[PDB]
């Protein structure tokens, strides 16, 4: 019998790092803001496929971020690590979400982020220096794209960069984990590490956010010890994994559009605009749109019922032709305003301006010091991560003009 169904499987995997998976360009094109899909466990779910609708549902208080709910749309087995663990505030709803988030925000304001610019410039050129000096060829992942945000986020959290090999490895295993067993074991490695850091900080008040949370909120019983572990773990992995994939994918992508890059290299006033457009275009975290309805919601004559799962896929909504003229075209000159790569509403990405700062420093730095950077394999040979985790390559060999 024909095989066509009205709720395709979800998610799909990318095949060119900067293009929607075929199955996603479909859903984008169907009229209507909501489409049915089938998740890995045969349950059926709603995906939002339009910009204004995504924007409205992300602001709607009837869509919960509670991941311990049995109807939360888990997209992979690995997910049931985070489901059964104490929740960071990304899995909380108002009013709990606010009191937890408000403990971390002092370190992420525009004032604090702006003033970090000297220190971020120092880290980047530091790791380039070392990269360049060991000569081509280089894997831009392990030698640059990953170490740079790791170092920055550690100094912010107060995690010692000495232990960098341990937690980078445990973060890798946890984002890319394909089964539940591997994800839990990565989580328990990281949690056990962080629990010892907290005791160490109870003996000697540490620096960073984690030190301040130990010495203050934990000492007064306003946060559970195990909640602290989850919060620090969220910031640590998010601090690392996202900026690094942006760096690698923005590099693959900028090279396959060499006439916009040229113009980037020639007018550094455009860099903050190309950052926005890169964020819109690449949307590395389309999974981070998971919600469950706690009530019936009406959207343009379609009905989400209490208990249904809804995935706001910000990569599709960012390719909404009625907001971005020719949406599948990378245009560093376009106005990429109102994009959803960071989300919207109360869960809007806490670290977005740190992420903008890192990318804008990193790019300038790559254009000053390796203006002849190019890839050391053809793009068709890179292994892409699957659609069940954050978008990116795991390896990126590159080369340049040696001194
Ligand atoms: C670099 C590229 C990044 C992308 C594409 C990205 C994407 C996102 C998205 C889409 C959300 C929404 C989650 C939801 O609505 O359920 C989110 C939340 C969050 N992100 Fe980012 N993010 C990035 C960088 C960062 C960085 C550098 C940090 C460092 C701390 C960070 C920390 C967080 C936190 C704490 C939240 C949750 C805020 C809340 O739930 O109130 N992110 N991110
Ligand atoms: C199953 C793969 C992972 C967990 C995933 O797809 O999401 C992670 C992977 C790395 C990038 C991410 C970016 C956006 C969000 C912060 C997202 C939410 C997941 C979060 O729940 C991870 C837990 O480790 C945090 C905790 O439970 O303390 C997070």
């Amino acid at each position: 019998t024909p095989q066509t169904t009205d709720a395709p499987a979800f998610p799909s995997n990318r095949s060119c790092p900067y293009q929607l998976p075929d199955g996603y360009a479909q859903l984008r094109d169907t009229p209507g803001p909501l489409h049915r899909v089938t998740l890995y466990d045969g349950r059926q779910a709603w995906v939002v496929t339009k910009h204004e609708a995504a924007r409205k549902l992300l602001g709607d208080p009837r869509l919960s971020s509670n991941r311990t709910d049995d109807n939360f749309p888990a997209t992979s087995p690995a997910f049931e690590a985070v489901r059964e663990s104490p929740q960071a505030f990304i899995g909380l709803d108002p009013p709990e979400h606010g009191t937890r988030r408000r403990m971390t925000i002092s370190e992420f304001t525009v004032k604090r982020i702006k003033g970090m610019r000297p220190e971020v410039e120092e880290v980047v050129h530091g790791f380039l220096d070392e990269m360049l000096a060991a000569g081509p060829t280089a894997d831009l992942v392990s030698q640059f794209a990953l170490p740079v945000p790791s170092m920055v986020i550690c100094r912010l959290l107060g995690v010692p960069y000495a232990d960098h090999e341990f937690f980078q490895d445990a973060s890798k295993r946890l984002v890319q984990s394909t089964d539940a067993q591997s994800a839990l074991t990565a989580r328990n490695d990281l949690a056990g590490y962080l629990d010892g850091l907290i005791t160490q900080f109870q003996t000697e008040p540490g620096a960073g956010l984690v030190g301040a949370l130990v010495a203050d909120q934990l000492a007064n019983g306003e946060i559970d010890r195990e909640e602290l572990i989850s919060t620090a773990m969220l910031l640590l992995i998010a601090g690392h994994e996202t900026t690094a994939s942006m760096t690698s994918l923005s590099v693959i992508t900028l090279l396959d559009h060499p006439e916009q890059y040229a113009a980037l290299r020639a007018d550094r006033s455009l860099v903050p605009g190309a950052v926005e457009e890169l964020l819109r275009y690449l949307a590395i975290a389309d999974i981070a749109g998971g919600r469950v309805a706690t009530a019936d919601i009406e959207v343009e004559g379609q009905l989400i019922r209490a208990g249904e799962g809804v995935i706001v896929v910000n990569s599709i909504a960012n390719r909404d032709g009625t907001v971005y003229e020719d949406p599948d075209a990378l245009d560093i000159h376009r106005s990429a305003r109102h994009h959803l790569a960071f989300g919207f509403g109360v869960h809007q990405c806490l670290g977005q301006n740190l992420a903008r700062l890192e990318l804008e420093v990193i790019l300038n730095a790559l254009m000053d010091r390796v203006p002849t950077l190019r890839l050391a394999v053809p793009v068709e040979q890179l292994v892409l991560r699957p659609g069940t985790t954050i978008q990116g390559v795991n390896e990126l060999p590159v080369t340049w003009h040696h001194h």
